[PDB]
DNA sequence: AGGGCGCCTATAAAAGGGGGTGGGGGCGCGTTCGTCCTCAGTCGCGATCGAACACTCGAGCCGAGCAGACG
């Protein structure tokens, strides 16, 4: 860590062999793709307003364009759009 | 034991029935040939349904442009 090393002994290890994938990746550019997409981006402009503490709850933009660089601005508008003023 | 007698022999002919033997015919008859025939297997559909592929449309997302207000 930041202050100094740290060890431990290990005595345990396990190989893991092929998995059997129960979940299904999206695609590129899919729709579960895209839509993951967004309620990821509206889950963190929600927690971002959870952690206001001004009276109305206040964001700025320029922190959800710190945390989505790639997203364009549009999207982020559109995300604020409804919820946002 | 031996002379005379009986017999078989060759010869003709008839008469009639009986018996023996060989051949032919009958007939039935047994053997041989013809004919039916159905099941089983193959295949050929072709009946049916299911699966795949193609097309159309609808929805969703992203980007761009315009409007409004602050600086």
């Amino acid at each position: 860590t930041r202050q100094g090393y740290y060890i431990r002994e290990l005595v345990d290890i396990f190989v893991v062999g092929q998995q059997c994938p129960l979940f299904e990746v999206p695609g590129p550019n899919s729709k579960r793709a895209n839509t993951h997409i967004r309620d990821f981006l509206q889950v963190f402009i929600y927690r971002l307003f959870w952690k206001s503490k001004d009276r109305p709850r206040r964001i700025r933009m320029e922190d959800i364009k710190k945390a989505f660089p790639s997203h364009s601005e549009s999207s982020i508008r559109k995300r604020l759009k409804l919820c946002a003023d």
